[PDB]
DNA sequence: AGGGTCCTAGGACCC
DNA sequence: AGGGTCCTAGGACCC
């Protein structure tokens, strides 16, 4: 029932794609520009004082010597994301994606293969690759330790294979479940990998500086918790289970309190092909008229430049706004094998600072 | 783009299972008893004046010489249902179930195989099996006619294979989509099969005596339609498409009006294993106290006698009532590999003439 | 920002 | 009755 999971995380991802979509961006302070905000920055830009999601005013005032490229189209980032997943699936079929720049892999079949291609002295060579968290000694007699180094060497290959093949540097974190693997990967922040052996566990949850840093405890679940006298991870651990049941509910409170201890029971989900393809247009309360039309038309050009890909096609259409609301309905089947579409999306709008079109229910 | 679909329908199904679960029920007027109502009756019982869903008072007063068996457990009906689907999947992998006693099969690969294992004189033998609807002549030069007899012979085998193998008599209806196939199967009502060739189409939709008889036009969609001056199938055909769009919506009105003409674009859904396993307890406002507990406990005994089957197991639990409402939440994973369950279902009840427990999200 | 994800409670429907 | 089904609009979450 103990596992080995690894968690692979692409570095300043959108920007690292850019330094390969244009070699001249190397050793330059690069930021990626989305409306009037820098969405992410390469490690030259981050030490000149540019910060992720700090306005592009102060991006150019802490670093008026910053270079910028556009990030309002995602295409190159997304393609380069799926080559990452694809590459990791070459190591194991079960890979779970998480946004464009993280992935998990269950290594427990592949660790249990690699321990049965070792005679005695290959086992005596079972070292760590990368760092160990909280600089913990390894008792190479604890099979949980043994397995959690076999997985870390596997993690090295995934990272070097990403480099030698795809050209991406990225961090990896190995640990007995998706949660501790996700928190340990970020520890040694530039390009490297870190493995959480079992006794290090509590040292990684109490190192957090607010329960919002817990994977899965979000914006609303922090508000509720903070209005109960729960701020520290240990508050959330020691708090009454029943009172948590009945302010947050049975599904949340069982889940997030079990998180605070470092527990995560969920398996690695083979994401496979995506569920949906969608696009967004933010504006400063600009759309105030049925020129909602234009952005609906404009968002549907790219979407039809997308939902002809990967050999599948959509059956439902959804229009999302914040004048969130959504209206959806099935695409009339004769359209599935532009413009008549547009009037469908206006039937959804007329049925109701942002407009979005979304194509899902792919078959 | 024309297709051949067949629609197989088990006769007085629950009762026909009974006449095989007990041979002594042959040539007896059999009804199946659910609370104080006869849920269905074999064809001896139906000609003595017993009617499906007429109280078991008048069931025993139009036919005080009726024999009855219990139908408040479904098990034998369900097992015998899936042997039907299984048997039809042996003919084609893509079978769509519909309640316990109907199925569709797409025969368009198997018709297109069988027409390429015919030399000339086997093609000259391509007759109908069963009846033709509206007693229509067959121009054996129209390939749509040709294919819609090849499918009807296939339909014979499914029915005789059901008999010789499973022992069930049942009706079959073949037609170019799931809708006309479903309406034509019921035409010749005792055990037989009927095929709708293309020109017969309108003769089968206008033969209906209210738009509730259309597959998919239900209880609510009839109410709305009837409050617009729509009662006949031709009312619904000729009614304004836009006004239908904006009283019934874009997804309904596009769908059900296209139904009224005999059109159904939806493919045959390979149902595969079921999505959910659930159970129900009706009562005459009896549960009025936390003896809701008992029925929750009682419904969970059978459900755990069920959700250990077919090699899969549930991840979410749902409690349904009508004091519909439902509350669900994920089953804590340590329970997935009774009694602690019961308290979960009471956390759902306390969060709120019927009580039901439902296990789905099977993995 | 701009993408993604699943859950839920209800809504219709079928038999 | 007593089972089943999918859709939808929202709800949370992640990056
Ligand atoms: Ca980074
Ligand atoms: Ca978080
Ligand atoms: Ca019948
Ligand atoms: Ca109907």
């Amino acid at each position: 029932s103990s596992r080995v999971i690894v968690h692979v995380d692409l570095d300043c991802f959108y920007a690292q794609v850019e330094m390969i979509s244009n070699p001249e961006l190397k050793d330059k302070p690069l930021g990626v520009q989305q409306k009037y905000l820098v969405v992410t920055c390469n490690y030259e830009a981050r030490k000149l004082g540019v910060k992720k999601l700090m306005n592009v005013r102060d991006a150019k005032e802490k670093c008026p010597q910053l270079v910028l490229v556009n990030g309002e189209d995602l295409t190159r980032y997304r393609e380069m994301s799926y080559k990452v997943t694809e590459l990791l699936e070459e190591f194991s079929p079960v890979v779970e994606r998480l946004g464009f720049d993280e992935n998990f892999v269950d290594l427990t079949e592949m660790v249990e293969k690699r321990l049965q291609q070792l005679q005695s002295d290959e086992l005596s060579a079972v070292t760590v690759s990368g760092h160990v968290y909280n600089n913990q000694s390894i008792n190479l007699l604890d099979v949980l330790h043994i397995r959690l180094l076999v997985g870390s060497q596997i993690a090295a290959e995934m990272r070097e294979a990403m480099y030698n093949q795809l050209g991406l540097t990225g961090c990896a974190g190995v640990a007995s479940n998706k949660l501790l693997a996700k928190l340990v990967s970020g520890v040694f922040k530039p390009n490297q990998q870190t493995v959480l052996l079992p006794e290090s566990c509590q040292h990684l949850i109490h190192s957090l500086n607010h329960i919002k840093e817990i994977p899965g405890i979000g914006y609303k679940t922090a508000k509720c918790l903070e209005a109960l006298g729960i701020n520290s991870v240990r508050d959330l651990q020691t708090f009454s289970p029943k009172i948590l049941e009945k302010e947050l509910g049975i599904s949340v409170a069982q889940r997030i309190q079990k998180l605070s201890f470092g527990e995560d029971n969920s398996p690695v989900i083979l994401s496979g092909p995506p569920q949906s393809f969608s696009e967004e247009d933010s504006f400063k309360k600009c759309s105030s008229e049925v020129e909602a039309k234009n952005k609906i038309e404009e968002l549907l050009a790219s979407l039809l430049n997308r939902v002809c890909q990967d050999g599948r096609k959509p059956h439902t259409v959804r229009l999302i706004i914040r004048r969130r609301e959504s209206r959806q309905c099935p695409i009339p089947s004769h359209v599935i094998q532009m413009t008549p579409m547009v009037d469908i999306l206006m039937k959804l709008f007329r049925n109701m600072t942002l407009l979005s079109v979304c194509f899902c229910n792919l078959k």
